[PDB]
């Protein structure tokens, strides 16, 4: 009770879907204040080539928000600027393709951004 099906088809290329990024690694940049280096790895594309990816940040218990959209499919990592101090940041994008969106990556490992100023709270 959970298995589907409905025919088979079979006609030119298959279109599959790409799955999710891999060595999802999440580093600070040691160079731009408040900016972190996204690091993944080049997923199956499918078949069919990839077109965008969709880099889901996860702050503080935060929900996934949809951070960056349009995503170079060949860039492998992404900076993301504009973040809090002092304070955790996750990382998950996923491969989007002609045939469709596959998987987001696992959760980068727990990235926290530099303290910024006096000690609040």
């Amino acid at each position: 009770g959970s298995s589907g099906s409905s025919g088979r088809s079979a006609h030119l290329r298959v279109r599959q879907l790409p799955h999710a990024p891999e060595h999802p690694v999440a580093t600070l940049s040691t160079v731009e204040r408040r900016a972190i280096n996204l690091t993944w790895t080049k997923p199956f594309d499918g078949n069919s080539p990839l077109i965008r990816y969709i880099l889901e940040m996860s702050e503080n218990n935060a929900p996934w928000t949809v951070l960056l959209a349009s995503v170079d499919p060949k860039a492998t990592s992404v900076t993301v600027k504009g973040l809090v101090p002092a304070r955790s940041y996750q990382f998950r994008l996923c491969a989007v393709n002609d045939v469709g969106k596959g998987q987001f990556s696992k959760d980068t490992e727990r990235v926290s951004l530099p303290e910024s100023g006096p000690s609040s709270g």
